[PDB]
């Protein structure tokens, strides 16, 4: 079954991996260096053993495709995965005049009263971002973020260069290119981002007319984390093609510190009794052919069946 | 035995590559996306069944330790490995006024006679280079080089920064840390390099004591280039950790487009025939504690024994 590697490389983890611990003070079981192979012809890899948000996966990817770092756009969407990072900058700010939000994210697994005021903070927060255009333009715009680094690297002269622009554009002048490369990683933004990219960078590649991409991560949480990163790049590796008039080749995913926190081990335990069963089917809007252009209706998951879904701290 | 991941890889193009074209006329067999694992504790892995100038990658991982890009230096160590990107330079500017150039490297290899001018004329450009300053400054310096990449990344704010320096002093004080990358591949400087990096980026990890590291090489010729690499980056995580006070961990290297030119084939079959040795152990000087300062004598190969040296075509 194709989502096997996933499995095994929890398996491993559990196996082979050695105590380490990390940033967030919890504990987490190590290996370094990993590779796995999708063959993105046979199937959709998005998990089966466990229900996994598909639309989120859909509608982050637009956004970075893009070029955009406004939050707006989720909260547009109903994703949330980005929230923390602007609300906390909203939080440090002269204007957040509310009560106490120092540490929130992880004050909140264990709240005096906490959880309720975070979780209605942020009501507040999101709300006015989707409707104050000005506070929205202030708070929302996370700055620094994937669809700017793919889509608009500011250059030493004050310019912007549209990496993933460019790959595509060459991939169809010069498929068989061995530089066909995005890279998300720099060396001045990092030494002072709150989380520098974990995608730190991929490389595309073509032959017998088969399109194929190679992420390269340097550290994923298994159980919360590898699984959205597997579906977010098989889809941009099958979006791209499409506008490229190219078959699906493979998705290959290179790890720098695979990891597995040890408050996840009882529930990657629970996924691994699990048995997989068919993998879903893509299917991309036949008209629309520049996937800049594609809206969240132009993007479907046929016969998708999956396990319910596991639960899990997360580790700030 | 150590060096067999490589044989394995070799005899692996062999079988599942599949032909594909390239930038240099020449066709190549490929296969996109692979990873090999060298455990630095059971010996250095400098091939035995084919001899490796290893005075050479010594000179020149050097001389990117020393943060430097002029050329000067390998001359001054017998190095030849950059002579043509400075030389071609050379020719295309309004001093060179020789004889005919254009196309050198190729020409050389049906030579009407052009080898010996071509020869030649680098023994008069390379001496300049080595005696007159000012020409050495003009000619010599070939710019953007893993050195300055490592060592001197130009910011957007007119500034430099010393990328290598600081993952070595970040390894120190937080041995642990996920984010230990040096990145030799920047978005705007690719677009008009006349070789963008084939050695992207590296990714430092401790645990357990011991130093690890995971090169991603976009492009390697597996016959003549993917030998030295193993070296050059083997022996940077041995230098490292001395500084460090680390163990010595594993060497991981993941490819991108692994290839075997065709005019290779030959040669390669010739070195599967053989039956590696035992690896030489690295030897490197207790006193001297800051790599920075490390110089040719600092650093010994005891016990290689290998296999005579293959010889094969360059295609450019
Ligand atoms: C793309 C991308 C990766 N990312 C980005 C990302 C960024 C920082 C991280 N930090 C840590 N500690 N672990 C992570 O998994 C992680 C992941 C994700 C972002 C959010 C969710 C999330 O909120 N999870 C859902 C549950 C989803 C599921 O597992 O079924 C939730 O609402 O609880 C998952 C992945
Ligand atoms: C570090 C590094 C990699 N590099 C850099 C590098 C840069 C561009 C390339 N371009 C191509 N076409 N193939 C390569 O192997 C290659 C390698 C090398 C540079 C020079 C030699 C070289 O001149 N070879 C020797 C023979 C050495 C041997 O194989 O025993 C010679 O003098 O013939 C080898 C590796
Ligand atoms: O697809 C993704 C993206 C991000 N992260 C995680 C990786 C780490 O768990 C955490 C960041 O810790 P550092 O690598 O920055 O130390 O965010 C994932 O797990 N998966
Ligand atoms: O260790 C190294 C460094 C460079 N190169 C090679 C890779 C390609 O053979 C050639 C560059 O072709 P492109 O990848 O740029 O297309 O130089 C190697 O083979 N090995």
């Amino acid at each position: 079954m194709l989502e096997q590697p996933y499995l095994d490389l929890a398996k491993k983890v559990l196996d082979e991996g050695h105590f380490k611990p990390d940033r967030t003070h919890t504990g987490t079981y190590s290996i370094f260096g990993h590779q796995m192979r999708f063959d993105l012809s046979k199937g959709f890899p998005l998990l089966t053993t466990k229900k996994v948000p598909f639309g989120l996966i859909k509608s982050e990817l637009l956004w970075f495709l893009h070029g955009d770092t406004n939050i707006r756009f989720l909260l547009q969407h109903r994703n949330h995965i980005w929230d923390e990072w602007a609300f906390e900058k909203w939080v440090k700010s002269d204007e957040y005049h509310g009560p106490d939000m120092t540490d929130f994210g992880h004050r909140s697994q264990k709240d005096p009263e906490f959880a309720a005021v975070y979780h209605e903070e942020m009501a507040k927060f999101d709300d006015r971002v989707l409707h104050d255009d000005a506070f929205a333009a202030k708070y929302g715009d996370l700055g620094l973020v994937y669809g700017s680094q793919w889509r608009a690297w500011h250059t030493s002269k004050g310019d912007t260069i549209d990496q993933l622009g460019d790959v595509i554009e060459q991939i169809k002048t010069h498929p068989y290119s061995r530089r066909l490369i995005v890279s998300a990683w720099n060396p001045e933004d990092v030494p002072t981002m709150a989380l520098p990219p974990c995608h730190t960078l991929y490389q595309f590649y073509v032959n017998d007319g088969k399109l194929s991409l190679q992420l390269y991560q340097r550290s994923a949480d298994i159980f919360l984390g590898v699984p959205f990163a597997i579906a977010s790049y098989a889809l941009l590796t099958h979006l791209v093609a499409h506008e490229c008039g190219l078959e699906v080749g493979e998705f290959i995913h290179t790890f720098g510190d695979a990891h597995l926190y040890v408050n996840h081990l009882d529930q990657i335990k629970e996924q691994l009794s699990r048995t997989p069963r068919p993998a879903p089917t893509l299917q991309l809007n036949p008209d629309k052919h520049d996937i800049f252009d594609f809206d969240m209706k132009d993007i479907k998951l046929l016969n998708y069946d999956p396990y319910p879904a596991i639960k899990a701290p997360v580790a700030v």
